[PDB]
């Protein structure tokens, strides 16, 4: 029993964290094979960050300008190239701790674990969701840039995020491991604002199934709804529309608990229109949306890595 | 900015997780140097359930009865001994991934990361607090026994918990790494009940300081209180009494935010009286008590 926000074991990723220094800027890099990946803004000064020409800045850099440190060993940079907003530093040594990995771009609503680092040293691991507005509600201080988001599939690390910046509202923006930002963000010191956030509906439903699996049933009701009627109500409360794909992925939980997806949707509909009435679900007074249907199955069935 | 429930990176602990099998029971062990630590209840059969005599059961076991598996390598048990509720299996190989470590017994309110394992394989990492009633509100299925709780301050792993059992209410009980249980619990299937849980008051205050550091100030008020008046109100909401030690540990946060401890205590009294009025503090509609004063400083200041 029990339900917790659970991150993937971070060991396979800790073996890849290195420190990258360029001039006065120090941030984190991901050392996979003979390449170190890090945000390209490591090459920026104060004037540069305001209106940067990264192609122009990188062309002026030499390999000896980048100081890469893996533990207490300096790695020698033998090449540099840029792929979108990520800088790729070719090193002479292949990381012997390189796990089986893949670079994956995730969709909003999907979850992943974040290994927060400072000076190439991992300090914390937390689980979070890629918000529908493409920000992550992370916990990052200055120096955390280059920290990565990942999932583990069997024994394969799927790298899906690299931290680049903090928006004025305290939320965070970053890119996939190919340098493409999630969201309408740019890596420059400029007025940027995250769009209005919405609730990840399929995740709330998955978390309601986790509550039923844990014996919390007070919110269940006799009612069912149509997917269209549910979406009309949910959109009114800033909830993401639920697609047929979401109903399908919720199938195993629906079969395990004996509560159809549209039956759980009628409970969610009532929870939205009437509130929780001083009651809690899994010790929470708010509907949780950072557990996907796969996360709930993985936790309530004990899948190991 | 931002505030999250954050676990320590689990890598240093993953390299120590092994699978221990005795008869039909399979659980997890912690392989440090040439010793594998695991709950002693791995030696229990269906008859040694309510009233097992572990000294008697262990004496009947031979080294070849314990099957230790580290990945796809069977480790050879060359000795066995019991220290309280933990079994120590001496193996013929020192774990090369053994980190710098220490065994630490924690107090209620202390937080730690849990590496939940099944069959010696880590499946997730989450963050816990030792509840004032000595249970932990974990997430564990059958087979999770032997999973460990830890803190990583600097290069050193402080092992503070080993999972042994699930109480009838879904909460969990375990021991430190010397086999001493936290709480009035025994490793028997006899009727056991956790005492009524209470909120870790010093941790809520630490979390309110984290919210102020993150710009959430709506709950602040012009009031201060005496420590005694605050404790009288808090106790009515099943909150732990706040001691002078707790006021002292909250000193740095009080200095950083400019809000005295007793001033924040008055804000906490008001929150207990009114509720949140549809507002959240750090994205939460309930007062969070699983962040210690030390966690808040580490996460907010660095
Ligand atoms: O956001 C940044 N860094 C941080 C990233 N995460 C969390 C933080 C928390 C506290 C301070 C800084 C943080 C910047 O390096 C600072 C200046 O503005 C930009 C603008 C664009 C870019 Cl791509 C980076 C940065
Ligand atoms: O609680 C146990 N195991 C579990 C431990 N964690 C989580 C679980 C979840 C679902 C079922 C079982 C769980 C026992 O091994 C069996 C039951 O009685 C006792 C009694 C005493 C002891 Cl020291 C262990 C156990």
């Amino acid at each position: 029993s029990g339900f917790r926000k659970m991150a993937f074991p971070s060991g396979k990723v800790e073996g890849c964290m290195v420190q990258v220094t360029c001039g006065t800027t120090t941030l984190n890099g991901l050392w996979l094979d003979d390449v170190v990946y890090c945000p390209r803004h490591v090459i920026c000064t104060s004037e540069d960050m305001l209106n940067p020409n990264y192609e122009d800045l990188l062309i002026r850099k030499s390999n000896h300008n980048f100081l890469v440190q893996a533990g207490n060993v300096q790695l020698r940079v033998i090449g540099h190239s840029m792929q979108n907003c990520v800088l790729k530093l070719k090193v002479d040594t292949a990381n012997p701790k390189t796990p089986k990995y893949k670079f994956v771009r995730i969709q909003p609503g999907q979850t992943f674990s974040v290994l927060a680092c400072y000076n190439g040293s991992p300090s914390g691991v937390y689980q979070c969701a890629m918000r529908p507005n493409f920000t992550i509600k992370g916990s990052f201080l200055n120096g955390s840039c280059g920290s990565v988001g990942f999932n583990i599939d069997y024994d394969c690390v799927s790298f899906c995020y690299m931290h680049h910046m903090e928006l004025p509202t305290g939320v965070h923006a970053g890119t996939d491991l190919e340098g493409n930002f999630y969201g309408p963000f740019v890596d420059r010191q400029t007025a940027q604002a995250a769009g209005t956030d919405t609730t990840i509906t399929v995740n709330v439903l998955a978390w309601l199934y986790a509550a039923v699996i844990n014996g919390d049933r007070w919110f269940l009701n006799r009612f069912t709804t149509t997917l269209n009627d549910f979406n009309l109500v949910a959109m009114k409360y800033n909830y993401e529309p639920l697609t047929q794909d979401h109903v399908d992925i919720l199938g195993p939980l629906s079969a395990q608990t004996g509560i159809a997806v549209l039956d759980m949707c009628a409970s969610l509909k009532e929870l939205l229109q009437n509130g929780m009435n001083g009651r809690t679900i899994l010790g929470s007074a708010l509907l949780e949306d950072e557990f996907t249907p796969f996360d709930v199955v993985r936790q309530c069935s004990g899948v190991t890595f």
